[PDB]
């Protein structure tokens, strides 16, 4: 027994048997997407469309409904009795230091978005207005954006994060996105076909998710070069893709990820601390209460905005906006949960939440307040930043209108890169981890096999943005349910938790004990007469 | 014969008969008292129905979150007689009914076509968010109070299953049997009379305007809107005089089918995707606009919405206060041994779920019809709009015949479940009501339905509403004061003292 | 017996100057008011806005959570206690802006909203007079009352900062500075409040057919009269003076409102209770989020003379109010004290505005306006005269107006003397009458500095006076936390599992 016991400890830990049926079926869709997008660029882009108008139009309500559920659900679980439960066992304290913890996850699950949409999204919602609302409305412009980037999207991570972190550290299963479904699917099913199907959908959803954030990032680095210092031909779209395609493959191997994302303060924060002072410092402050206040005010209105909203005239806006962000963050969750779990060893199910929602929310707030704020201010001063309307161009158009803009258009260029890099190395490691049966430390070649093959989709979704968008949206549609159902696994798992049962056992006990106590003191007081 | 309090049955009868006589005999000097009182009630007591309507929702929710939420309806540490899933399935049954049939298509659409006060017209959200506001939290918060009350007094303590006993903490022991004890249980009865009879009329009128639309009867003549009732009035008796057990589940299961069937029909045939969109739209909006709706009044809209109210909000509120005695019993019965916290959340969410999807489907499909050039409005006659909706969909010719029947079945399960509850408050809290009393009440109640329905004449629903409003008005304070009894009663509970 | 000179003298140099400067250099004086006003507003407005809400959430978090159970002790009847404090914290408020505010927000609308909009005219008026302000009273009083009754330090506002500044700190230059700002803030606030009051009472005589002239020889009478009248009460201390007045003050309060409630648009006023509350909850966050950047930039000026002024004003009032709230709240639990400064004062503000603002709107609606020439200090009486028997009740309103101020003045004065003697609870009458008159004569300064410069200086000078004190009120928000966590009843509970 002793010889077969410890032999399996070093067995699964060393296990590098790359699942041939988890990797290949993914390599298939990936390279098939590349070729069906290189060789076929006429019917492929039609797939993106017809599919989108099917996903968005027939499942949009599901993103809309459950998107707001995932928020509440996890807000409950957090303030729930399951809160005190420690991810792993009570023999484990926080793995990394808190500040390094919250910083490693917020800088890992954060698409280049804040760069890309930070300046645009608010300035757009302000110029063109959003459905069911007037125009040039600061409140709605801010509240809406906030709504896209704070609690709503980040509770998605929390769910998958807690679902894996528990299924792994607390129970002891392998770090598969499918093992988190054991409470429902069973020990057998997670090793059956579904287990893979999920670990597949997870990988494919991860790919399109990263490739999108890659394409957008590329377009903006390129547009960042076009306006700052120019490449009409796709030499740099494929060249700057390489610069990054190789950059994050570095950390996937190496800690390098523990340090790369760590420096996003000298870069990102600097940019913000810069724009804060230089620009409309006061106006920005005015948008802090204006963002939180208005965000809280209009919250449910947004969760209710569907296709019938605005007298049925919003189906489009959603697809271009909200519904895209939902599906897009979803495609990221499979691997952002994987990562979030790891650094959350020993984190209570509660503290894990607040560090996943509140911190990233507070930043997303103070970020869109600066750039999206300053932008809307210039738009007001008649000193527009809009330009041609190309989001990729706007970011810098704003920076440049500020004393010391060129120097920051370079910083924000690299920052745009690193923002992707630090959140693409974690992707790869996970791409392979699932490629090798929850192999915590995947062979550095298999992860690099994905990270690069994932950028082979970026060069496709960008050379053949409504493709980087649509394809991503479609690639996440099924995995949506992988989060919706996951929201059930996490419950029928906790509810089967030892320490919780030991609590719910000593709970029933007392109602009986107390009952006896009061019933025999109702006789003492009744027999008294 | 028996000892069933005459002092509660005679004062109840006289007022029902007086209304049937003063409704039939003086069918012109009755409509006056109707609009005359309705004007006093809505003007002078509108702020009340409004202010307290929302109060009840706070009160109830505070009582679940409160440390009282752990207490369970019955002896200490008692447990449910049914499984939490069978429990739910019974409230689901309580959800669907005539009100949903009648106002399921009309109400939303109306708030679209016309828009509500303080808001623009053709507003999909607001049209739903308002509907929700009428049929979800607010209405059930009321029932949940009365229910919670009757369930505590009966199971936790051991008082008779009566509303008077619910007031013991305040009125005193001698009070439940005294004048108030009878008064309260009288108002409760007449409340249930016009409360149900209201539901009955809608059916009889809808069924009627459904025959003239199904091309069976020439027009909903004042002779047509009679044959409808009387036969369903005979249908009632048969289910009561041979054991009322057929109404609670033998018809419930029939309704659970026809209804679920019908809803699914429009759901799949009609704009399935739109209907779905109106799930987060209904809920999402209904949360955004909750308090703005809780603060709407005659002053609202620059002082120009006190009428919109008396025809909707104030009416419904009065229709809920009135039905609260009946629903309180039903709930109280199928909820013994359930914790208060678990009780409320079930009585608020399960039903809310039913209404949400239901309106989301019907109204939803109506609103989408409006949006896309194809209106079902017709003559604005809410009675016929359900069918109009139906006939606009393929096979909507047979579904219009089915709805005709589910109305009958409902007309029973409503006049049937009510007859028992009505008979119960007549016999000192007797659980199993007499086979003659219930059967008698149901018919009496229906007699009022016919009365209000015929007394108004052309679009008589006014009376139905007005009178219902006038019947509930006193019992609105009953419920309000019922909040106070519940609190002291609970603060005196042995477990909150044990803790 | 040994009044802290370093907290008094340095606190007098500032008020003994705002006079000579406001009287000697009349021009450059207001050129500072109008200047500072803009600096504070344009640059700190965001704060009053932001943290203003922090005060509501934080205080509600505390009261309902753990610490709420803590007692404020190791004295006064309860129903007298509420009036004691309500009267002490509430001044000219309901009387000066009780008719004009809803009526103004209605006619003109409010930044980012249509006009003739009842719901918002209430939501906005209610926003200013219910929770947000009274949370500013709960905090200061709390930090003090606790630092004193639960810990043992003196009632000096400074000592409530002990948990952060140190037992040595509240004795250092800050603890004094804190009790220095505490004094001055308390003074301007009552001066501004006195200016408005007397000013309104003056106009109360104009259309009263008693004194047509807004003559100084008249307002001065009313001013000094108020002074001497409340000096009687301040010196008469709690039991005999203050406690007796605050009840009488409430008595008139009802009598008036009751009158206006029956005589005026009864049902409409009732209709407004739900409408006032509902809308208030709905538009709450939107209002907490309304900033100078709201309404596309246009919201700047409005906030300047409405919201921000209010917050800033209530802050110049937190020192004495909150500090007095504490003294009369020994034994009162943390939950009983926080729900004692909010619920009832917020629930009394509500009924008030629904009866007055409601009638004022209800009038606007029937064409029978009561706006006149748009002079706040007149509309109250315009409202009354329109109601049968309003002539006599008009006089009651004038008196009650004096009362409202009086009950707030005495508490101020006494509390001031407490800050003048290292926390002497019941200081020498002569000192509580010294500040009572000292602060009083300041009222004349801002009133006799110019016509519009009354409103100009009373408003602005007050704002500045409570500009730094704002941080003081946000600092207590920390010192109070630590002072709480490290409490016996709490230390004995943290031991779980
Ligand atoms: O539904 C109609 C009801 O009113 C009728 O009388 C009404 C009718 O308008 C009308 O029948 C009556 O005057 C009509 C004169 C010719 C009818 C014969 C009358 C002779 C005197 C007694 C009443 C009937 O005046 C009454 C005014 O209310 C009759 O009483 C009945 O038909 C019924 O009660
Ligand atoms: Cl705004
Ligand atoms: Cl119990
Ligand atoms: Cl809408
Ligand atoms: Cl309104
Ligand atoms: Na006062």
């Amino acid at each position: 027994a002793d010889a077969e016991e410890e032999i399996i400890l070093e067995g699964e830990d060393t296990q590098a048997s790359l699942n041939w049926s988890v990797i290949v079926p993914a390599l298939v869709i990936v390279l098939a997407t590349v070729v069906w997008g290189i060789g076929f660029k006429d019917s492929f882009t039609n797939f993106a469309s017809s599919a989108l108008s099917a996903v968005v139009d027939n499942l949009g309500w599901a993103f809309i409904l459950f998107g707001t559920v995932f928020v509440f659900f996890i807000v409950v679980i957090a303030a729930s009795k399951f809160g005190t439960i420690r991810l792993g066992r009570i023999d484990e304290a926080p793995e990394f230091r808190t500040v390094s913890w919250i910083s490693m996850m917020f800088a890992a699950g954060m698409g280049i978005g804040l760069m890309f949409y930070g300046t645009t999204e608010p300035l757009t919602f302000y110029r063109n207005g959003v459905p069911g609302h007037d125009e040039h409305n600061v409140g709605v412009a801010m509240s809406t954006t906030m709504f896209h980037w704070t609690l709503h999207p980040w509770a998605i991570y929390a769910i998958v994060g807690l679902a894996i972190a528990y299924s792994t550290f607390r129970v002891g299963r392998k770090q598969l996105l499918s093992s988190a479904f054991v409470p429902l699917i069973g020990e057998k099913g997670a090793e059956g076909w579904l287990g893979k199907l999920i670990d597949i959908l997870a990988i494919i959803a991860t790919v399109f998710g990263t490739a999108c954030s890659l394409g957008l990032g590329a377009l903006q680095i390129g547009a960042g070069l076009s306006a700052a210092n120019e490449d009409p031909s796709d030499w740099t779209i494929v060249g700057i893709v390489s610069v990054l395609t190789l950059a994050f493959i570095f950390s996937a191997i190496s800690k390098g990820i523990q340090y790369l994302s760590n420096a996003n303060m000298v870069l990102a924060a600097l940019l913000a601390i810069f724009v804060f002072v230089v620009g409309p410092t006061v106006s920005i402050l005015n948008l802090l209460p204006g963002s939180i206040g208005n965000y809280l005010s209009n919250f449910f209105q947004m969760a209710g905005r569907t296709a019938m909203s605005a007298d049925g005239t919003a189906g489009e806006w959603l697809g271009s906006w909200t519904i895209f962000y939902w599906a897009w963050w979803i495609s990221w969750s499979p691997f952002v949960g994987m990562f979030l779990a790891r650094i959350s060893r020993g984190r209570s199910i509660r503290e894990f939440i607040l560090g996943v929602l509140l911190v990233p929310a507070g930043v997303s707030t103070v970020w869109f307040s600066i750039f999206g704020g300053t932008a809307i201010v210039f738009e007001q001063n008649g000193e527009s930043i809009w330009g041609d309307g190309a989001a990729e161009e706007q970011l810098f158009g704003l920076l440049h209108a500020l004393p010391g803009g060129q120097i920051m258009g370079i910083i924000a260029m690299i920052l745009l890169g690193t923002f992707f890099i630090t959140s693409a190395d974690s992707a790869s490691t996970v791409m392979g981890t699932m490629s090798q049966h929850g192999q915590l430390e995947a062979n550095k070649w298999v992860t690099a096999a994905w990270g690069v093959a994932t950028a082979a989709i970026g060069l496709t979704l960008l050379l053949s943005l409504s493709n980087l968008q649509n394809v991503t949206i479609v690639a996440a549609t099924p995995f949506l349910f992988v989060v919706i159902g996951l929201m059930f696994a996490l419950v029928k798992d906790l509810s089967n938790d030892v320490i919780y049962l030991e609590y719910r056992e000593q709970q029933r006990f007392n109602a009986r004990l107390a009952r006896e106590r009061r019933v025999h003191n109702e006789h003492r007081k009744r027999e008294l007469a």
